[PDB]
């Protein structure tokens, strides 16, 4: 019973959460897991924000209202060579990755590693979290409050 939870820099507090190596959560866990690390899914202003300061990612990713992914850089696999936070419009699926945003990170780039899951709940999964340089923190409980997404 695990969960890999991949996760970023944080960018005026926005950062990217990626489930078990794919497209893998829905609308109701993505809130359920931001809320894990006492953060919220971003506004749109919010991850403006974050993608000035230097955010960008190549995934589809849940924020409040909208599947986006942020982009400085022009690449062609990367939501088709699109800048700035490139909306999702038409889709037949609805499982994605997430954004979260905590009010408490630091203004800018903050590209320490995560080391806490603070939020989560007494539980019997033992969650992983994977920096992008490996690092890793596991702690043994559950954020997901809806049945349908267990
Ligand atoms: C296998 C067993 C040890 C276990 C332990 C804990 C849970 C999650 N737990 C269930 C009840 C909820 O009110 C809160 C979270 C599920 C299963």
């Amino acid at each position: 019973n695990q969960i890999d939870l991949n996760v970023t820099c944080r960018y005026a507090g926005v950062f990217h959460v990626e489930k078990n190596g794919r497209y893998s959560i829905s609308r109701t866990e993505a809130a359920d897991l931001c809320q894990a690390f006492n953060s919220t899914l971003p506004t749109m202003d919010q991850m403006k924000l974050a993608l000035s300061k230097g955010f960008e990612t190549c995934r589809y990713g849940f924020i409040e209202g909208n599947v986006v992914i942020p982009r400085i850089h022009p690449n062609a696999i990367c939501a088709a060579n699109h800048t700035g936070v490139y909306i999702l419009v038409t889709s037949n699926t609805s499982h994605y990755d997430t954004y979260c945003f905590n009010a408490s990170a630091p203004p800018e780039e903050d590209c320490t590693s995560v080391t806490d899951l603070p939020n989560s709940f007494d539980g019997p999964v033992t969650i992983t979290i994977v920096n992008r340089d490996g690092t890793r923190y596991s702690k043994k409980g559950e954020y997901r409050t809806h049945q349908e997404d267990i």
